[PDB]
């Protein structure tokens, strides 16, 4: 997929939490449906970034096209993901988006995973 995540975003492997900048092809990352294999690590890219903050405090930084599962299907900021909609947090609990804050241009990275193409990122369910 298009878009990307902050380098310091944490994902859960069987060997513990890893920053996504350290993920390699063949790693396993936890989703709502078990561990998905990392099939690709696409090139790092500089993009405008956005911070999403949920009502439980959890945060994630991503690009405008990065997708998240919602009750209406996958959505991104460019496609109208906004405050007052809910994301899923570990384990499939709905939490309101309190804020979406545009930040700065920064390096981001993008991976592809197997299975349902999802993984928990800072304990927020996200699409690859």
């Amino acid at each position: 997929s298009g878009g990307a995540l902050d380098l310091k975003t944490q994902v859960q492997t069987p060997q513990g939490m890893k920053e996504i900048s350290n993920i390699q092809v063949g790693d396993l990352v936890l989703s709502n449906t078990g561990y998905n294999e990392v099939l690709n690590v696409f090139p790092k890219s500089k993009k405008k970034s956005y911070k999403i903050t949920l009502e439980d405090g959890k945060e994630i930084i991503c690009s405008e096209e990065h997708l998240f599962p919602t009750q209406t299907g996958e959505m991104n900021i460019s496609g109208g993901l906004k405050e007052g909609m809910c994301l899923y947090v570990k384990e499939m609990m709905l939490k309101k988006i309190l804020k979406i804050e545009e930040l700065d241009e920064r390096e981001l990275i993008d991976i592809e995973v197997s299975g349902n193409h999802l993984f928990y990122a800072n304990d927020i369910l996200t699409h690859n």
